[PDB]
């Protein structure tokens, strides 16, 4: 069966550390630039309200074929729907209840790992699920409160409008002598395969709330190793595919790159903590459940 990577470093800074993210994170890198992606905890009593329009928050997500890669009328496997929040979580729950026969919170992180591995590999069983993937936080606000006067600000949550690990307040204009935060809303079993940014950069994910998002994470010193490893074993038709193509389609099993010795590191990341992704650290990923993740490129 799936065999765990190892935990990727997880860091509790003090409210002091807590001031500046660029700061911390410059000061962190030693140890977070050698496993690819790291995990920060707020301070207990850093709590953002969830600031989205719900009422108005509607999408279609997209479907998702767990083998489609082994697996190698099609075209026309799932029928498309739109979704509320409400009604996707709705959806999200009882899959996943179903799925494992037994309530949603008491599935352990482990089985849904050991069982969505399985279920990429699998040929025998055709399990499909839908992904609200980025969405632009243009459509129905940012999950964090924004000063932009779209949406009214309480006294008590003006702090996280104006801190600065709100992603909305994230650098992201590269220098050069010549971009908002995306929504991710997750169900069990949902994914993301391995990429790295544009321009090779970082990247910070904020989990708002529901269950889990399971990560692993690859350092930059491996990236050409993981990228040998690819073109050793991804399929034939895909091999001669320019990296931004191929990217949507590298999906891998995180011990197929360790058997090869690349160096794979995992996180549970949960509702209210932050992720990381250090310069061209490959990462890829899924969801345990119904939750909402945001994200955005910034650079330093
Ligand atoms: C372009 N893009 C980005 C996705 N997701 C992530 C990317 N990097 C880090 C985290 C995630 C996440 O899903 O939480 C994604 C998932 C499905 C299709 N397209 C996608
Ligand atoms: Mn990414």
């Amino acid at each position: 069966e799936f065999v765990p990577p190892p935990e990727c470093p997880v860091f509790e800074p003090s409210w002091e550390e807590f001031t500046d993210p660029l700061s911390f994170i410059g000061r962190i890198r030693p140890l977070a630039e050698k496993t690819g992606i790291c995990k920060i905890r707020p301070p207990k009593d850093w709590q953002p309200p969830f600031a989205c329009e719900v009422k108005s928050f509607r999408f279609t997500p997209r479907v998702q074929r767990l083998n489609e890669l082994e697996a190698m009328a099609f075209g026309f496997e799932q029928a498309v729907r739109e979704y509320t929040l409400q009604s996707f979580g709705e959806m999200a729950d009882n899959f996943k209840s179903d799925y494992f026969n037994m309530p949603v919170h008491m599935v352990p992180t482990e089985l849904v790992e050991k069982e969505f591995w399985r279920l990429v590999s699998s040929i025998e069983e055709d399990v499909i699920v839908e992904y609200g993937a980025d969405i632009s936080s243009k459509d129905f606000g940012s999950g964090f409160p924004v000063k932009d006067g779209r949406r009214k600000i309480l006294p008590e949550e003006e702090e996280y409008a104006l801190s600065g690990w709100n992603l909305n307040n994230m650098p992201v204009l590269e220098q050069s002598v010549l971009k908002v935060p995306w929504l991710y809303v997750g169900m069990c079993f949902s994914s993301f395969c391995w990429h790295i940014e544009d321009h090779w950069s970082y990247s910070i994910n904020y989990l708002h709330w529901g269950e889990p998002k399971t990560w692993y994470g690859v350092p930059s010193h491996a990236a050409e190793q993981l990228e040998e490893v690819m073109r050793e074993l991804a399929p034939e038709l895909f091999e001669s595919q320019p990296d931004l193509l191929h990217q949507l389609v590298t999906i891998m099993n995180p011990n197929v790159l360790m058997e090869h010795g690349v160096p794979v590191y995992r996180t549970n990341q949960c509702a209210g903590e932050f992720v990381v992704t250090f310069p061209r650290a490959y990462h890829s990923g899924f969801n345990q459940g119904y939750n909402f993740a945001e994200a955005v490129n910034f650079c330093t």
